[PDB]
């Protein structure tokens, strides 16, 4: 079917940054998800122009850009069926 | 009975948001009735790796007042005044 397109937003190299790749990589590892997701890690501070484009404030920020519309979620990541039902990939 | 407002804010780049954080943060402390010797630095942290963490900074922009303690914080443009004044305990 159609893919799943996933960016994860974060701020440098912290232990939360790192946890949510961490989270993101083992929810995205569900056979249902791991050929019909791709993820991006995009780090703000490499790209200067990114939180004022998409609208970013708080981090670790996970938004779910394909299909429309978007849907987002602030956090580390650490709990799998909230972020499945956050970013409506049920 | 002079004590020193130290105030920190953190951001990323030379963004709109960045822009109107800086300058709003000056007109705040322009007002010489609101802080006896006002101190403010503005830290860019892409240019500054590990300052982030170290200061539990997960949104841009934010600002920090480090002195008098306890800290305080708020996100954002700076965009209301009073909102920022209260939010940092300044009166």
């Amino acid at each position: 079917m159609t893919r799943t397109k996933l960016k994860l937003f974060v701020i440098g190299n912290s232990a939360i940054s790192k946890r949510a790749i961490i989270n993101l990589q083992s929810i995205c590892s569900d056979p249902k998800l791991a050929d019909l997701c791709d993820i991006e890690v995009v780090d703000l501070c490499k790209n200067k122009g990114i939180a004022e484009q998409e609208k970013i404030l708080a981090t670790p920020i996970l938004i779910k850009k394909e299909p429309l519309p978007e849907r987002r979620i602030i956090g580390d990541l650490s709990d799998k069926q909230k972020v499945i039902s956050a970013l409506e990939m049920d």
